[PDB]
């Protein structure tokens, strides 16, 4: 099983570079790692599992984070009390569309690469439409707003190397673009 010792942290040069596209059929030990990064979030969402083997709670994983320059990202947002839960395992996920408004957490955002907070908001935008392929190859297409959308955009990052706390002003971290929508 993945642990925190297989996450690499802010300042490893493997999470400032540009993960690589994968060609599909994904190769057994692809397939088994993104089976393993998913497996990750299970078990970090899992208080007894979590508490045991000290691992911090989260709802998005990308392949650099455990030092393999991959296009490959697993999200684990659980129920969120609307019924929505999305559980995905993305293989060259691309935004192909978005929304001109932006949306952004109250209270920032968080990652198992970054050891301490950073308080700042982070802008991204409201809605996107995302198209990648599943770990067999085949066609995704998503449509995703709020939440669920902030996070998809947070792990498509760390495939092109680019950290949350890049997006948070330096002068005014929390003070909200006009029009923006506060995510609840
Ligand atoms: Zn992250």
């Amino acid at each position: 099983m993945l642990t925190m010792k297989d996450i690499i942290r802010d300042g490893h040069p493997t999470l400032r570079q540009k993960a690589a596209e994968l060609e599909l059929p994904l190769t057994k030990e692809e397939k088994e790692t993104l089976i393993a990064m998913r497996e990750f979030l299970v078990n970090s969402q899992d208080e007894e599992i979590a508490k045991r083997y000290g691992l911090r709670s989260g709802v998005g994983l990308a392949a650099p984070q455990i030092n393999i320059s991959k296009r490959m990202i697993a999200v684990l947002i659980p129920d969120d009390g609307s019924g929505k839960s999305y559980d995905y395992m993305l293989v060259n996920p691309k935004i192909v569309s978005h929304s001109v408004q932006e949306a952004y957490l109250p209270t920032g955002e968080g990652c198992l690469s970054v050891d301490d907070n950073v308080a700042g908001l982070v802008h991204r935008h409201n809605k996107i439409t995302i198209k990648a392929k599943d770990i067999e190859g085949n066609d995704i297409q998503l449509r995703l707003k709020g939440y669920p959308a902030i996070v998809f955009q947070h792990e498509i990052d760390h495939l092109n190397g680019v950290m949350f706390y890049d997006h948070i002003d330096k002068d005014h971290p929390l003070q909200p673009h006009t029009d923006a929508v506060e995510v609840h």
